[PDB]
Formats: structure tokens, sequence, C-alpha cells
């Protein structure tokens, strides 16, 4: 039974147990994982502090990125304040190295953290904890543990938590984590100064007021609230909080979002309306692997007012079928590889095998390099 | 009366005359621009030689940068070789310090060379200077006369010339060079250094196996290629070269790729359909500011099959008015703010007043910092 953490659980472990036993066709896709792997065991591991422009604090272990749908405004003569394009990122993001380099980190420790985790060796264990270490908790390397800066608009007067989402890259390496504890690697002391960093990043998430603000947010930025949070306090096992957080937070919050017809109105008036429409769900999906693995299925289980996450699903089925035939904003493409985690995932949450079946018969790439495709040998 | 160079002088004399004469709406406007190019007079001066990531030959004088659609493939080991998605900005194109550095060079080149010869203060050429001296000629910060590693493509066998397109962004800075002639600050011996630089870029586009191939091109790069050329080559007072450009290349050029209802059908096949036939029809424009200063109207001169460029202006204008008509694969929205320059380039040039009207109709803000509006007050 695997620890707890931020992954479908249950395919896990049967790629774990699989292995084990020396089934062949599993052994012959770790040994493909395993080659994906290499590139993390050599790759230098990544800094929040790798960084020119700093934060307002002057400190570069604070995290800094900038709201990617903001511009300079011509007609002024600094280009302050910045407005808002929505769904038009700026290029100025990739100028803030932490955008990307979290997302380089969160692969590479989850990567290898999976891996250690089906396969047992120790290089994998000893890799994971060189890049958890660095990022999290080395005492000049590491980031604090707040996310003040995350997504700041130059110009902008108020304070926002708008830019919190982005904890999701590196929370999920928090979670796989867990999975390394046990190794020679993973000393007894980076488990405490890990846990007192993912402590103070969950005092931060709970009590700052951009944390407060976010947690309240009425679209997708609430969902993936709490599916960061979770993975914080899954990482700390703190199981009766997840209970909570799924009974009085995420299902209240899902409930409001849901309109009769199954749509989601508050992603419908956006420029990228099927891209966050999708996006949604996935916090709700990352949240249930978690609530999932103690008994919670957030699928299934309706809210207060009686709607239900499936009655979302339904609407936008037919649309990952045929995503041309979306009917609202949409600038860019649509990624249909997505739809296939995602009904996989609600389609057993929901015994739906309509779902299950499309899934598999859109599927991900056998020998695909993207990390977060690792438990889904059954897609493949 | 203007020296040959990549603008309109039309509107150029224009804008120097009524504010010698001391006219009050010119007089405004050339102080708003002043305003707007203090920032370029402090700004320190860019070099393609800073990156880290050096190209095949080892030199950081040579540019570099990636071609824009083509992505990692996930499915190999080491994302090799790259694979093309037709309209896709892969955003690996920011780590090319380049890309962007060219974009800020000749905006402050081309908006200091403009001032200059509107206002004459020589702070406006000692800036502008100081600019083309380091991005062209210096010993060490100078940009090598070629773009043989202009697009490369990781895992790509064959020579390409595609990237050749990149050059309009510094050869509108050199063609600008131009004004600053007979100022204090641009020495004799700098304008030779520019010259001899001048003269081996257009030997490497006529005679290299890349500029060979790429002035062949049957779609809008061939154009943009001619475009480029005659930048090059109206810098260098070759005149008579610019006749013959025009008669035997570009006029060809036109005669293929319109088609016998106006559509550019090179351009209907791509992602961004609308984007493209735009793009070549630029391409024409900003050739023909050049080709029209001797007399050579590129919008209704007949090819030698009767076609004229104004039929592809024709095609496209209804879609101008409304982006939304357009029928072919256009997967990002179409920035309708481009017709006006486009328009009112073509619409006078041709007598046209529907053009004219309808591109002051849509307009450009007047205060805006875009460099290359400056000219265009008529639509502010
Ligand atoms: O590229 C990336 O970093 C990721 O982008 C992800 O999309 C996120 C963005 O990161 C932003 O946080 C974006 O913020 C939005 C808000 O969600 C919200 O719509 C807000 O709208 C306000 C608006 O600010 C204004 O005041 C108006 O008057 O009221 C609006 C309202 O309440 O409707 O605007 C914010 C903003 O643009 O700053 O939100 C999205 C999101 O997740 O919703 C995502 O695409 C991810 O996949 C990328 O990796
Ligand atoms: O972002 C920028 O740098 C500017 O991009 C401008 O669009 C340019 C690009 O910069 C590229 O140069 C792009 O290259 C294209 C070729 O034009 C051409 O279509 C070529 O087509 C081949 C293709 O290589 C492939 O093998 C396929 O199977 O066959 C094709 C064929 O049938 O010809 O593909 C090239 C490539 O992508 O490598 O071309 C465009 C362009 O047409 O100019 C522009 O958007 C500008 O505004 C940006 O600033």
């Amino acid at each position: 039974s695997a620890p707890l953490g931020p992954f479908n659980a249950t395919l896990l472990e049967q790629l774990k147990n699989d292995y084990q036993k020396g089934e062949k066709e599993v052994t012959r896709y770790i040994e493909l994982q395993e080659k994906v792997a290499e590139k993390y065991i050599k790759m230098t591991p990544l800094s929040v502090t790798a960084k020119k422009k700093l934060p307002p604090s002057k400190d570069p272990r604070d995290y800094m990125t900038l709201s990617p749908f903001w511009w300079p405004d011509s007609t002024k003569i600094d280009g302050l304040p910045y407005i808002r394009k929505d769904g038009e990122r700026n290029p100025e993001v990739y100028e803030y190295p932490e955008r990307e380099n979290a997302n380089r980190f969160g692969d590479a420790a989850y990567c290898l953290g999976v891996l250690y985790y089906i396969t047992g060796k120790e290089v994998y264990a000893k890799a994971c904890a060189n890049h958890l270490r660095t990022w999290f908790t080395d005492p000049k390397l590491g980031m604090n543990p707040n996310m003040t800066y995350a997504q700041a608009v130059p110009g902008m007067k108020k304070m926002r938590g708008s830019g919190f989402i982005d904890s999701r890259r590196f929370s999920r390496a928090l979670g796989v984590a867990k999975l390394i504890e046990g190794s020679k690697s993973w000393t007894p002391s980076d488990k405490k100064k890990l846990d007192d960093w993912a402590t103070a990043f969950c005092y931060w998430m709970e009590n700052s007021t951009q944390g407060q603000r976010e947690s309240h947010a009425a679209n997708n930025h609430g969902l993936w609230y709490e599916a960061i949070h979770l993975m914080v306090l899954a990482y700390l096992d703190r199981t009766d909080r997840i209970r909570e957080v799924a009974e009085q937070s995420i299902l209240p919050k899902m409930g409001a979002q849901i309109a009769d017809d199954g749509s989601l109105p508050q992603e419908l008036k956006r420029t990228l309306s099927l891209h966050f429409s999708t996006f949604a769900l996935e916090a709700l999906m990352e949240a249930n692997q978690i609530t999932s693995q103690i008994g919670i299925n957030l699928w299934s289980t309706p809210a207060s007012n009686g709607k239900v996450a499936s009655q979302a699903v339904d609407y936008l089925y037919p649309f990952y079928l045929n995503p041309e035939d979306w009917k609202f904003k949409q600038i860019k493409p649509f990624d249909q590889s997505r739809a296939a985690i995602l009904l996989y995932e609600a389609g057993t949450a929901l015994g739906n095998q309509k779902y299950v079946d499309t899934a598999k018969r859109i599927g991900l790439k056998y020998s695909t390099s993207d990390v977060e495709t690792i438990p889904y040998l059954v897609l493949k």
C-alpha cells in the first residue's frame, strides 16, 4: 500500500507489484522509464535563487514570477501600469527563471521519486534527495516558504493572491518526497528540515492574507488552492484536515461553480474557456487522488446544494471527442491529450465505462517522457 | 528631400517640414515622440555576443536563434530530432538572447534615427551611433556579417535558409544609419566600417547557398528576402540594383504567388493563414517604401503575367474589416491593427480612398510607443 501522496495510488502499487513479480510488460515499461529518468540523475539541482532581478524583499530565496496575461501599456511612457490581455501569454514571463525552473525541478523529483518507489534502486532516492534539499531546505539555496511575490504585476497597487496557483509545480514534488522515506539517502535530519519547511508553507497558505484570499476564489483558483493544500497536508500526514478540507471546502466550492447544465460559468467567460474548464477539473482530479486514498471520492460525492462533479465531466465529454465543436472563446488550440488522464481518473472513480474507453482510445504515447504520465501504462 | 531608406519618405518629409515651420500639431506630436525616445538615450547598447550557449562555429559574434515552430520530440530519449508544429511558438526561442535583443536594438536605432532626421538634435545621432557601432562594426561586440545560424533546428541534418527572415529586425536599423550621416557623431570612419559591413552582408546574402536558396523561396520568405535586400542595397546607394531586383525578382515572385482571385495560396495552407497573407503583403509594403523613392510602385506595377499586388489587398480587405469572416485555418486571433499601416501604405500608393479611410477608422493610438508607427501621425 503506497505512502499517502499525489498520484493515482492504485496504478502505482499495481506497477510496483507487477515489477517485483517480474511481469514482462511492466518490467519493459519501467526499463523505458529508467532510460527516460537518466537525465535527472546528471541534471544539476536547481534553486529559486538563480535570478538577477530580485523581489521587493531584496531576497533571492523569495519566489517571484510575472502574472502571465499582463503586458506593458504602450500608451504610457514607462509601460506602467501593465494592462491585462486574457489568454495571451506575455513572453516576459520567461525572464523570471523560477517559472520554468520549478517545472524542471517538479518533473525531476517526481519522476525520480516514483522510480524509487517502483524499483527500490537507491540511485533514484539519492538523486531525488539532491533535488529536494536544494530547492526546499538548503540554508542558502532553498526557497523561503511563502508565495508573496508569485505572479506579481508591475504597476499594480494592491496585493494579489492569484499567483499561489504556481505552487502546484513544486507541491507535487513535496508529496513524492514521502516515497523516498526509509531510503539511505533521505536521513532523519533531511526529513525534519522538510517537515519544518512544509509546516511553515502550510502556515503561510492558511494565515497569510494572500492565502486566505486565494482559498476564497470562486473559480479554478480556489480548486487548485485546495489541491495544493491537500498535497501539503498529505505530506504532513494530517489526514483529519484532509477530510475536513474535502468536506467543508472542496465540495462546497465545487458545487458553487457547477451550473445546472454542468457547465463552469466562471471558466466559460474566459478567452481560453475550454482550456480553463479542463483546468478546473484537473484540480479536482489531483485533489481526488489524495482524498480517495482515505475513502473520499470527489467525483461522486454531491455537494450540499445537490451538485456533483460528474455533472461537469458530462457537460465537457462531447467536446473532448470533438474539440472543434466547442462554442465558446478558445483563442489557442486545445490539447485533446489532456482528456486522456482526465476521463480515466473520473471514469474509474464513477464506474463509467464510456469514459475509460474514450480515455484509452485517445491514449498517451507509449514512449513519451512527460513525467505526469508515468503511472499510466494502462493508457499507453 | 529624405535620404534613401526604409520608411515612408513622403510622411517623413511632411513631418520634418511641419516641425520646422513650427506647426503646433506636429510640434506637439514630435515632443511626445521625444519623451518616448528618452529611454533609448540611456539604454546600454546590445550585442549579439551576450550569450552563453555558443553556435557550432564557437563564435559569439554569429547570430543564432531557434526556428520558432520546432519542438522537442517527447517520444525520443533526447527530444531529437525536433518536429514541426505549424503556428505554435516554442518558448525555447527566448533562450536565444538575440531573438529579442535584435528587436530592442532595431527599435532604438530606428527611433533615434528618425528623431534625428526630424529635429536635427545631435543627442539623437550620438545615441543612435552608439547602438549602431556596438551591434554592427565593433571588433569584439559586433555581429559577423552572415545569418548562417539563424533559426537553427536541433537534430536537423540539412542546412536551411529560412532564418534569413530574422534579418529584417536589424536591417531597418542599418538603413536608418543613412539619416545620421552628416552629424558630428557619425564620423567618416564609422561610416566606412558600416559600409564595409553592409557590403560583406550583401555578399553573403547573394552568394552563400543559404542566401541563394532563400532568394528563390516560393512563399512570404522570398518576398521578405527581397525587402531585406532592398534595405541593404538602399543603404549602399545601389539604386540600379534596386531597379533590377524589383523587375527580375520581386515582380515575378508576385506574379507566381498571387492567384487569379487574389489569394496567396502558399499562405493559405498555414495554420495562421490570415497572419501570413498579411506578412507577405507587409514584405511588399516595406519593399515598396524603398522602390517608390526611385519611381517604382510595387502596388500597381504588373508582373509579366498581368497580376498586380493590389489584387492581393482586394482579396483580404473584407477580412480586415471583419476578421471573423476569415474562412481558412487561423489558430490564433488576428491583430486587426496591422491593417492600419498596411491599408494606408497600399491605399495612398493606389489612390484607393476606401483603403485610406479604413486605415484611419482603425487607427493607431496617438501616444503609442511602437516605434514603427512614428511616421504615421496621419493615422493618429
Ligand atoms: O502560464 C501560466 O503561468 C499558467 O497560467 C494559468 O492560468 C492562470 C494564470 O496563471 C492567472 O493566474 C490567471 O489569473 C486570472 C484570474 O483567474 C481571473 O480570471 C482574473 O480576472 C479578474 C481580473 O483580474 C480583473 O480584475 C477583472 O475586472 O475581473 C476579473 C474576474 O474576476 O473575472 O484575472 C486573473 C489574471 O489574469 O491575473 O488565471 C489563470 C487561471 O488559472 O484561471 C494556466 O493557464 C496554466 O495552465 C499555465 O501554466
Ligand atoms: O516568430 C518569428 O521569428 C517570426 O515568425 C514569422 O514566421 C516565419 C517563421 O519565422 C519561420 O521562418 C517559418 O518557417 C517555415 C517556412 O516558411 C515554411 O513554411 C516551411 O515549410 C515546410 C516545413 O519546413 C515542413 O518540412 C513541411 O512539411 O513542409 C513545409 C512546406 O510545405 O513548405 O516551414 C518553415 C519552418 O517552420 O521551419 O516561416 C514563417 C514565415 O512564413 O515567415 C512571422 O510569424 C513573424 O511575424 C514572427 O516575428
